[PDB]
């Protein structure tokens, strides 16, 4: 398997552009820490690393609805619709059941973002010495 974490999967690409600038954003926020690769284990070093364990365990919990299979097998499974001004970001309220619960994760993460620090030492970390279970 690819090994995607949710800050991979295709409209967080879009959405994280709400809250951090830049032309693609979501390669900042994927490997950085103990829980921004797909899932995670030991202590989260900040708190960015924070709000990614969280967006993993929120994408953890789309997994027990049944319009959700499949989600995280690759980028382009699930999509949904949303607008944002800034870290206002409305999830439609046309989305079904696991679109909406996705991009309430994925705006929950997005805000989460938007106030948490970004520390390059971070990005990338040796998980096997900082990240130990």
């Amino acid at each position: 398997d690819s090994g995607i974490s949710p800050r991979a999967v295709w409209q967080f690409r879009k959405m994280i552009k709400c809250v951090i600038p830049g032309s693609d954003p979501f390669l900042e926020y994927n490997n950085y820490g103990c829980y921004c690769g797909l899932g995670g284990s030991g202590t989260p070093v900040d708190e960015l690393d924070k709000c990614c364990q969280t967006h993993d365990n929120c994408y953890d919990q789309a997994k027990k609805l049944d319009s959700c299979k499949f989600l995280l097998d690759n980028p382009y499974t699930h999509t949904y619709s949303y607008s944002c001004s800034g870290s206002a970001i409305t999830c439609s309220s046309k989305n079904k059941e696991c679109e909406a619960f996705i991009c309430n994760c994925d705006r929950n993460a997005a805000i989460c973002f938007s106030k948490a620090p970004y520390n390059k030492a971070h990005k990338n970390l040796d998980t096997k010495k900082y990240c130990q279970s």
